[PDB]
C-alpha cells in the first residue's frame, strides 16, 4: 500500500508488475531455468499454460537460446537485439541483462529504422552549441521534432534536489511549465537512483492495466528486482500525477555530468506512445552524446569565469600600485567587484563606515552584520543563501537581501567587501499561467504542477540562490589580492 | 619507549617536557590557579619551591595577570604578547593559548624588531612571482639572507605523503638535498597534524637538556597536550636524525593550500639557534602570504593547462572536418597529444594495429595491454602508476613504462590512446652527494637522509609519477572531443 505518506519510501525497483506494451521471462543465472514470468506471455509468444519449471530451451528453442547466452557473454547493461526470430517464426525486439544472477528477456513485438543514422544526425545539430544556454535551447526543439512528443522539458536539479525546468517546447495550446520548479521530494531517492542506472525510462500508456509477474514473490519470499527492466511497472503516486496533467506517455533521458545526475530530457504525450528499440537506441546515444557536450561547455564556462576575475583582479592590482590611499580606491571602485561574482547588490564596510550599491540591506542593518561577519569569518570567506538562519532580524530585508557573500580585505582590521542576493522567489521569470487548474484523482491536489511548484516556493521563502563552488573559489582569490595590496599599504 | 618500531605512534603532543629557550605555566580555564609549571620557572621568573595550587595573582602578579585575561578574551591560536613586565619589572614575550579548557603561558627572555617591517620587505619580494617555480627558488635564497640560516629548504609532498625537495638555499661547505625524496613515514601522521595546526615549529639545540613539566601527570591521570605550544619538546627519534645530520637547530614554516598541508619551508642551522618572538611573528605572516601566493598561482597553472589542452583539440577538431579518413589524421597526429599530459611517450591502438612515440612498452607486448584495457575500460578513461600491479608481466618493461592511462577514441570500437611514464627512479634529478656518509647513534642508520632516500627509492619501484587530477580532466575532454568526431565520421 502507497499514499502520499510513504511514496517517499515506495520500493518502485520491485512493484511485482510490468506494462503491457511487452512481455519478461525471468530464467537463472545460467539461462538453464524459466523462474518468472508475464501473464501476457501466452498472448504474444503465443504459449500455453504456466512457463515457471520447464527449461529456456523448451520455451524459446534451442536457436534463440544459444543468440542470448552469446549476447549476455559479451555487467548490468541491458543487451539490445532487434528483430530476433522464435521457434515458430513470430519476430521480437529482446531486452536481455543480468541482475542479482538472475536472466531477465523483456518482449517487444518488432521496424525498418537505422539506430546510428537517427542518432548522427541530432547528434551533429548539437555538437557545434558553443554555450550550455545553445545546447539546452535546440535540444528540447530538436527532441520534440524528431520523437514527436507533444512536450518535451529539460530539468536541472539544483543543490537541495530541486528540479528547474530549464527549457520547453511544446503544442501551442498546452501550458508552459518554463522557469517552474519543483520540490526534491517529487521525484524520491530509490526515482533518482533508477533515472542514474538506466539512461532511458518508458511509460507507454499511464492509463494502460498492468501485468503481473508470476510468482510475484518466489519460495524465498524474494521480489523480483526490475531495476534494469524496461517494462518495469511505475508509481500509482505518478500515474495519478500524469494523468491529473493530461499526460498518457512519457520518455526520460537521463543528464549525467561528472557521474552525477544532473537532470533529464523528460519528452510527455498527451496520447498513448511507445518508441520501438531502434528508436530508443538512438535517443539513448543522443543523451550520451547530449550528457558528454553538456559536461565540456560545463567546463569551458568555469574556465571562463575564472580567467575573466583574474584578469579584472589583476586590472585592479595595476590600479591600486598608482593610487597613494588605498581606501579611496576600494571606495570608488567596489561596485566594479559586481562584475566577478552574480550578485544583485555589492556593499564595502571599511573603516567602520558603509557604501552601499544594488540590494543590500538597509543602512541601520549593516553594523550588526559586519559584527556577526567579524565573529564568524575567522579572516575567511564566509558565506550564506539563507540570513535569517543566522541572523533571525535579517528577516525583515530578505525581499531585498536573504544572501551575503563577505571577503576580508585585510589581514590586520575588519573591513569587508559583502556581496548580497534577494531571496530566489524575486527573480523567479515564470512562463506558465496562473489561472490555468487542474482536475485531481482520491490522492488531492498535491500531485499537480500547481501544488508542486507552490511547495517549493515555501521551502526557499527568505532564501537566496546558494553560491555556487566557482563564486566561492573566486571570492578566495579576490580575497588573496585585496588582502595582498592592503597588506603592502599598510604602515 | 619509543624506538624505530613504534615512533610513527609516538605521542609527541604529551611529551612531559618542553626546551629549555623558555618556560611554561599552564593554568585553569579562568587563570585562577597553577595546575603545572616547568621546573625552569624558578630561575628564569626569579620564584622560589612549587608553583603548583598557588593562585595566578599570587605567582605573577594582579597587573599582569589582567592583561593575560584580557587578551585571551580576543579560538586556539595563540596571542603573542611581546615585551610584558612582570611584579618585579624583569622582561618576558609572552605566548598564551587556551586548549582543552587549559590556560598554558610560554615565557621567553624579551629584541627591538618591527614585526610587520621585517614581514612586509619579505612579502613584497615574493608577491610578483608570476609561476610557482619563481615563487619556490627565491624563497629559499630570501629566508636564507633574511633569517641567516645555514640551509632552508621547501619539501612539496606527493600524494602518497612522500617530501620531495623542490628547493634550496645553503652555505657551500654543506652537501645537497635537491631533487631528493623521503618517504612519508620520515613524519608520521600525528607530526603532520600538529604541522597543520601550527604555522611555525621551533627547535632551538638538539643537544639541550629538556625541562620536565611538574607534575607530568595530574590527580585524574591527564597529561598536559602542548600541542600548540612552541616551548613543547621534540621527538628523540628526530633529535637523532637532526644529530646524525649535523644539525642543532631547526625552524618550518607550514605551507596551507586550499586547507591541506602542501609541504614545509624549513630551516636548519649547525649551531643553536633561536629567533626572538618579533621575528617568528614576521616569518609566521610570511608563511601565510607564502601559502596565498602559491595557491593562486597553482590555480593558474592548472587553468593555463586545461585552455591550452582546449585550443590544441579545437585546433584537431578543425582538421578533422577536412580530412576524409579520420584513421589516417590519427596516425600523422597522435604523437602531437603528447603536449596535452605530460608523459614519456604515447601511443594509438587504432584497427587492431599499434604505433609508438617516445618509451612505449615494445611492441609485441601491446596487444596483451590493449585486450586488459578493453576488458577494465567500460568506454571510461583508464589510468595507473603502477601497470605490474595490473599486469606482473609489465614488470619487464617497466624502465621504459610504468604507468599508462588509456583514452577510448571510438563509442563503438576497442581503439585507444594511450600515455606512458617511465619508472619515477629513471626521470630523478639528484643534486646530491652519494659518496656523503653520516655518523649514526644507537638507533642505526635508518635516521640518516641516505637511508631515508634509499627506503622511498624502493618504495615506488616499478612505479611512474601518478597521473594528476588535472592529468585525468584533461584526458575525459579529449576522449570527449575524439568520441564525437569518430561518431560524426561513422557509417
Ligand atoms: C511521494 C512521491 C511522489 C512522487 C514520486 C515519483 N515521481 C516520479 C516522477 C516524476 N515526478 C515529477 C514531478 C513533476 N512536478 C511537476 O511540476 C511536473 C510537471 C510540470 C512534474 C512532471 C517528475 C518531473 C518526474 C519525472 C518523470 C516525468 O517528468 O514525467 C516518480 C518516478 C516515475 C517512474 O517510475 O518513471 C516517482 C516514484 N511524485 C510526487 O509528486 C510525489 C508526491
Ligand atoms: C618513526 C618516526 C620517524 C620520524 C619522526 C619524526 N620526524 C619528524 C620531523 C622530520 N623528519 C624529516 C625527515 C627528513 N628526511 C630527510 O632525508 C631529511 C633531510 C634531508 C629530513 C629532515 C623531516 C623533513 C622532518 C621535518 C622537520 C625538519 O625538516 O627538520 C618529526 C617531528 C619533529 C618535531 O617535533 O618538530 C618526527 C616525530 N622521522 C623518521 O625518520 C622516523 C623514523
Amino acid at each position: 500500500h502507497v499514499d502520499l505518506t510513504n511514496c517517499d519510501r515506495e520500493p518502485i525497483h520491485i512493484p511485482g508488475y510490468i506494462q503491457p506494451h511487452g512481455c519478461l521471462i525471468a530464467c537463472d543465472n545460467a539461462m538453464r531455468m524459466v523462474l518468472r514470468h508475464s501473464e501476457n506471455c501466452g498472448e504474444l509468444l503465443g504459449l500455453e499454460g504456466d512457463l515457471n519449471g520447464r527449461t529456456a530451451e523448451d520455451v524459446l528453442g534451442k536457436r534463440l537460446v544459444h543468440d542470448l547466452r552469446n549476447a549476455l557473454t559479451v555487467t548490468t547493461r541491458p543487451a539490445m537485439l532487434p528483430a530476433m526470430e522464435t521457434s515458430d517464426g513470430r519476430s521480437f525486439d529482446i531486452s536481455l541483462h543480468r541482475y542479482k544472477s538472475t536472466t531477465i528477456i523483456e518482449f517487444e513485438p518488432s521496424s525498418d529504422t537505422q539506430p546510428l543514422g537517427t542518432a548522427r544526425k541530432m547528434v551533429d545539430r548539437i555538437r557545434e552549441a558553443d554555450s550550455v544556454e545553445s545546447l539546452i535551447s535546440r535540444t528540447t526543439r530538436l527532441v520534440k521534432a524528431t520523437l514527436g512528443y507533444d512536450r518535451v522539458l529539460i530539468y536541472r536539479f539544483e543543490e537541495d534536489g530541486a528540479g528547474k525546468v530549464v527549457s520547453e517546447a511544446k503544442q501551442p495550446e498546452l501550458e508552459s511549465f518554463l522557469g517552474q520548479y519543483f520540490p526534491a521530494s517529487d521525484i524520491p531517492q530509490q526515482a533518482r537512483a533508477l533515472y542514474l542506472k538506466n539512461t532511458l525510462r518508458i511509460i507507454s500508456d499511464a492509463s494502460g492495466t498492468p501485468i503481473p509477474v508470476l510468482p510475484a514473490v518466489d519460495v524465498s519470499g524474494e521480489p523480483l528486482d526490475l531495476s534494469y527492466a524496461h517494462l518495469r511497472n511505475f508509481s500509482p503516486i505518478h500515474c495519478e500525477y500524469l494523468r491529473n496533467m493530461g499526460v498518457a506517455a512519457s520518455m526520460s533521458i537521463s543528464v549525467i555530468v561528472d557521474d552525477a545526475l544532473w537532470g533529464l530530457i523528460v519528452c510527455h504525450h498527451c496520447s498513448p506512445r511507445v518508441l520501438s528499440m531502434p528508436v530508443r537506441i538512438a535517443a539513448a546515444m543522443f543523451g550520451e552524446f547530449f550528457s558528454m557536450f553538456l559536461q565540456v561547455l560545463k567546463q569551458k564556462r568555469r574556465l571562463d569565469t575564472i580567467n575573466h576575475a583574474h584578469a579584472a583582479l589583476d586590472r585592479f592590482l595595476r590600479l591600486a600600485a598608482h593610487r597613494a590611499n588605498l581606501e579611496e580606491l576600494l571606495v570608488d571602485s567596489f561596485q566594479d567587484f559586481a562584475r566577478l561574482i552574480p550578485c544583485d547588490g555589492v556593499g564595502l564596510w571599511v573603516g567602520n563606515n558603509w557604501h552601499g550599491h544594488g540590494a543590500t540591506p538597509p543602512h541601520d542593518a549593516i553594523p550588526r552584520l559586519a559584527r556577526f561577519v567579524a565573529s564568524v569569518s575567522e579572516g575567511r570567506v564566509w558565506a550564506t543563501h539563507a540570513l535569517s538562519q543566522a541572523i533571525p532580524e535579517a528577516e525583515i530585508y530578505a525581499d531585498t537581501a536573504a544572501g551575503m557573500l563577505a571577503i576580508p580585505i585585510s589581514q590586520v582590521k575588519s573591513d569587508y567587501l559583502l556581496f548580497f542576493r534577494k531571496e530566489i522567489v524575486q527573480n523567479l521569470n515564470w512562463a506558465g499561467n496562473p489561472e490555468k487548474s487542474y482536475e485531481t484523482g482520491p490522492m488531492g491536489d498535491r500531485l499537480t504542477p500547481r501544488k508542486s511548484f507552490a511547495i517549493w516556493k515555501e521551502s526557499v521563502r527568505l532564501q537566496a540562490q546558494p553560491w555556487s563552488e566557482a563564486d566561492r573559489e573566486i571570492a578566495e582569490t579576490a580575497r588573496i589580492a585585496l588582502v595582498g595590496v592592503a597588506f603592502h599599504h599598510s604602515e
